């Protein structure tokens, strides 16, 4: 956030699956539309991991 | 050999509404799954810009 360094740092992980950070997110889910997890990390959740609402479902998303 | 500084402006231009140009993308298009607006711009669009693909919901994102 400070630096320019910084800021690049925070775009490039913003991309990443919030739970495994090895995979670029690839999953929205339906309602909540939070961007969280990559395809791999979403198969085991029924609940979003940061709002715990109930999914109702896991639309793919391109992520580049 | 690309500048920190360029490498910031291009992620930076990446996320920009693929319409406006103005306001970072806040819609996912269902089915299609594709980034491409902010919630404003999604209003004018039926089709994917990108893909073409008919619209059947806009779902606002949150990072
Ligand atoms: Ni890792
Ligand atoms: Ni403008
Ligand atoms: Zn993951
Ligand atoms: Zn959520
Ligand atoms: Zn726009
Ligand atoms: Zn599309």
């Amino acid at each position: 956030e400070i630096s320019t360094e910084e800021q690049l740092r925070r775009l490039q992980e913003e991309k990443l699956c919030k739970i495994c950070m090895d995979r670029n997110i690839a999953i929205v889910f339906v309602p909540c539309g939070h961007l969280v997890t990559c395809k791999q990390c979403a198969e085991a959740v029924d609940k979003c991991p940061m709002c715990y609402t109930v999914i109702t479902f896991k639309q793919k998303i391109l992520m580049s």
